[PDB]
């Protein structure tokens, strides 16, 4: 038993970490077979960062200008092509530790591990969510982008982040690892909008489901709801709308702890209303609503 | 910026990680040059469990009886020995993937990373505190026994626990890697007493720190304290008492907020007087002890 904000194994993924500099501009890169992937702008200065123009910064590059180190050895660029946000540097060397992988695009409100890394070296691994707004919030300092985010299904990786920016609030923007942002954000230093963010309804019901199968119980109340009931509640604390998908895709849970989706709705409800009390749920004293209903089965159940 | 609950990236313990099975008992060892070192208990059935007798069960054991895996290879088993709790299995091959090691007794109040595995398989890592009590609140299921806790200091990994048991409470016991226990426990199904746990006040104090550098600041204000005013407080809350040394450590982090560890102390006495006041910080609805000063410091400076 126990219930931890669990992060997929890195070991894969820091087999294919690499340092790329171009110009005075060090960051990450992920080299999968014979291209390196980072994000486009490893190739502006400070000052081209308020409105670069990467088609023109990136005509002024040649494959010798960017710098590709794996560990302690050197990569030989042959080719460079951007893609969206993303750089895509040709090597002449298949990473010999490429694992099987995937490039997926990920849907708001699912989780992943994200293995941070600083000048090609992996610092430390944590488990965050996709906000229903397309915002992370990570740990990244200067020298983090390039960092990416991926889920493991067996021996499997599938990528599906990569770390751009910090917007001025301190959140986090990456793009999927064709270059496209997730959300509204532009690789531009100017201030950006994140839309309005919700808590994940059925990642925080999917964690109640662990929270009962890990002895804590003391939320479990005498009362049902409807879908109808509970989204009026959903709206009023910005919970994302539960829909029936949702209490289809908690359907393993509910049969494993034999407490009807919503009959743990109606739990819910009563901890919107009224709060914990000072209590905690699997040493928590909020609402958390990082792990999936996926997550909580695999925790639950051992997966390797 | 941001701060998030980072584990050690896992790699290098991934490579170590094999499955050890003794008749019809299943868990997992640290293969490190020619020694795979794992619970002894693989040597029990459920039954013996009750009251083992570790010495007269291993006796019954030869070197062909524990089966080695190393993902499918199989390592043959040239010796065996018991040392405290664990057991050493001399092999034939040293582990190709050994990295540079040392085996450490941590002190309670110290974090770690701990990677779950089953059946030789990493499952996931997270970071955790070892209690003042000796526990740790892990996240582990049958056949997790051998899983692993460590700290990674550049590229060599300080092996600090291995896992071998759940108190019928709930919370997790296991020893260092040379098989002596953390705490009062015996690896026998009997109900054992854990005692009283503290939260570990110098890593409250170090979040606080992280908090303020991080951009949270709501909880500072305009009081200071004594140690021995806070320890008052302290004793009340079950904290531990803070020590000059306590303060000492803390001394990177005051130096780089400007904000004087006697300060920071009555932010944490009056948050722990009044409570949060459904506020958070660092995402978190409570005081959160499981980051030390150094955690905090090599978070927040990006040490890979
Ligand atoms: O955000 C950036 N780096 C970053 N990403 N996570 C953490 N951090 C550092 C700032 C704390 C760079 C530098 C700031 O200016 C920009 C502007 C646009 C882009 Cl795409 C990247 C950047
Ligand atoms: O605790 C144990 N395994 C374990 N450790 N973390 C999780 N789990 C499983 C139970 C949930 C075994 C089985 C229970 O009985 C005992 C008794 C003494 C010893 Cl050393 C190990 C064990």
């Amino acid at each position: 038993s126990g219930f931890r904000k669990m992060a997929f194994p890195s070991g894969k993924v820091e087999g294919c970490m690499v340092q790329v500099t171009c110009g005075t501009t060090t960051l990450n890169g992920l080299w999968l077979d014979d291209v390196v992937y980072c994000p486009r702008h490893v190739i502006c200065t400070s000052e081209d960062m308020l409105n670069p123009n990467y088609e023109d910064l990136l005509i002024r590059k040649s494959n010798h200008n960017f710098l590709v180190q794996a560990g302690n050895v050197q990569l030989r660029v042959i080719g460079h092509s951007m893609q969206n946000c993303v750089l895509k540097l040709k090597v002449d060397t298949a990473n010999p530790k490429t694992p099987k992988y995937k490039f997926v695009r990920i849907q708001p409100g699912q989780t992943f591990s994200v293995l941070a890394c600083y000048n090609g070296s992996p610092s430390g691994v944590y488990q965050c969510a996709m906000r229903p707004n397309f915002t992370i919030k990570g740990s990244f300092l200067n020298g983090s982008c390039g960092s990416v985010g991926f889920n493991i299904d067996y021996d499997c990786v599938s990528f599906c982040y990569m770390h751009h920016m910090e917007l001025p609030t301190g959140v986090h923007a990456g793009t999927d690892l064709e270059g496209n942002f997730y959300g509204p954000f532009v690789d531009r230093q100017t201030a950006q909008a994140a839309g309005t963010d919700t808590t994940i309804t059925v990642n925080v019901l999917a964690w109640l489901y662990a929270a009962v199968i890990n002895g804590d119980r003391w939320f479990l109340n005498r009362f049902t709801t409807t879908l109808n009931d509970f989204n009026l509640v959903a709206m009023k604390y910005n919970y994302e709308p539960l829909t029936q998908d949702h209490v289809d895709i908690l359907g393993p849970l509910s049969a494993q702890t034999g407490i009807a989706v919503l009959d743990m709705c109606a739990s819910l409800k009563e901890l919107l209303q009224n709060g914990m009390n000072g209590r905690t749920i699997l040493g928590s004293a909020l609402l958390e609503d990082e792990f999936t209903p996926f997550d909580v089965v695999r925790q639950c159940s051992g997966v390797t």
